[PDB]
């Protein structure tokens, strides 16, 4: 059957699966889907775009701007100036953010080790070259 | 940083990019998103539970059950029972649907096949065959 082999479909279904996995320990601690997003995508990082934010969240932008307002009055995160351009605007984690997230993101690593050990190491890591190769290949 | 390498990350938005640039075709040919997802689901497909059609759709079953109404009325689709149990409902493409989308599904397969391209026939299968595995092993 055209489905059982079709890129498109099969990644689409091993991404909603094993993140619903995740979603439901997300959830016991307080997170939703998109504020875990948010704040996985901004941990340890330097500010990014919004449009970045959205990209790499996998969020429409006016979506993640909603987003934005409610986790800033939360002090979760902070948006900011572009040093040069008035039509970009940066966000980043706070520390409470930060603090809010950190052992959900351990909890997430684990989670991905137990997903990718059947796997083996070599094959866990040409599949993250791989994806990554194909991200970088097909971003606007 | 932890999103550049997190899997589920990694697979969300390989995924996301992907399908966006198919479903501006599908789009130009007169498919919804959703709509193109069942028809090529169920093409040369024996007849699938509802459930089994939500799960490959990755699309909601309540979700799922209101678009079978309006595709079954347009003739594309048609629901039956199952042959043994009263509580499981089984789908399937007609040949009007078939027809519907088999062009769409050969420019499909074109479009996947250059998305596919600059990584060869061995790390191409290999993708696949692991994200087979990852939905064989995660799928309820
Ligand atoms: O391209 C998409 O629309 C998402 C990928 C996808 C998930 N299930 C699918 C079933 C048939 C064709 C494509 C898909
Ligand atoms: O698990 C999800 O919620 C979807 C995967 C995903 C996409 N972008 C992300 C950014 C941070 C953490 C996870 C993700």
């Amino acid at each position: 059957r055209f489905v059982d082999d079709y890129l498109p479909a099969l990644l689409a279904q091993a991404s909603q699966l094993i993140s619903s996995e995740f979603h439901e320990v997300a959830r016991q601690h307080g997170f939703s889907v998109s504020e875990w997003r948010v704040m996985a995508s901004l941990a340890g990082s330097e500010p990014i775009s919004i449009g970045q934010l959205a990209q790499v969240t996998v969020t429409k932008q006016p979506t993640v701007t909603r987003l934005l307002d409610r986790m800033e009055a939360r002090g979760q995160v902070e948006r900011l100036p572009h040093e040069s351009d008035r039509r970009i605007t940066l966000v980043r984690i706070t520390r409470k953010g930060l603090k809010a997230v950190e052992h959900l993101m351990e909890l997430a690593r684990e989670h991905e080790r137990r997903v990718l050990e059947p796997f083996g190491l070599r094959r866990a890591e040409e599949l993250k070259q791989t994806l990554r190769q194909m991200i970088d290949l097909h971003v606007h």
